């Protein structure tokens, strides 16, 4: 499930503990998002490709956001995702981008969710929040949703591809196996 390389906008964040984060252009400003608990107070050393600097963060609950105007790297445009939004999502972790989904009142990732502070972005490129340590996703307001198991049938709702027999593909404990037929794309992902 891990991409091979982290995205170019993924950063390491180190304050009182180890975290990661991501850089986006939000309302025309380059911003770094991470988890507030990893900071030394509200500060951290933020490093990525072509960047290494101490930043101070605005904090809301366990959500932390910093201005980073010296960031010369990749900073994809993002807005906070609309309230109520559900669909496929992606965790930007230090080992690569990992797929998951956001449902009503919960999140689900196909793997480990990365360090605390890993950004969670929608299929439309919008920022859901950041991962905190299978954990919680903390939204910009400081409110959160818990990472929870998911029924295979409900996970199937986020995938297209014609229905196929799941056959022998193994499913971890984070998926509740309530069906043995799945969309082909989901089957392929699970078998990969």
């Amino acid at each position: 499930f891990r991409t091979q390389k982290p995205s170019l906008n993924t950063v390491n964040v180190v304050g009182s503990s180890m975290g990661s984060g991501g850089v986006f252009t939000i309302d025309g400003k380059i911003k770094c998002v991470t988890a507030a608990h990893v900071l030394t107070g509200n500060s951290a050393r933020v490093s990525g490709v072509g960047f290494n600097q101490m930043l101070d963060f605005d904090v809301k609950g366990d959500f932390a956001i910093a201005d980073c105007p010296n960031w010369q790297g990749v900073a994809p445009k993002a807005q906070f995702c609309e309230d109520g939004w559900t669909g496929r999502a992606y965790w930007l972790t230090s080992s690569g981008v990992e797929p998951g989904v956001i449902g009503n009142g919960f999140a689900f990732c196909f793997t480990a969710c990365g360090d605390s502070g890993s950004p969670v972005i929608t299929e439309a490129g919008e920022l859901v929040g950041v991962h905190t340590g299978g954990g919680i996703v903390t939204r910009p307001s400081g409110q959160f949703c818990n990472v929870k198991p998911i029924k295979l049938s409900e996970l199937s709702e986020f995938f297209a591809g014609p229905k196929v027999p799941l056959g022998d593909v193994k499913i971890g404990s984070h998926i509740i196996k309530d069906t043995c037929e799945v969309p082909s794309d989901l089957c392929a992902l699970l078998a990969a």
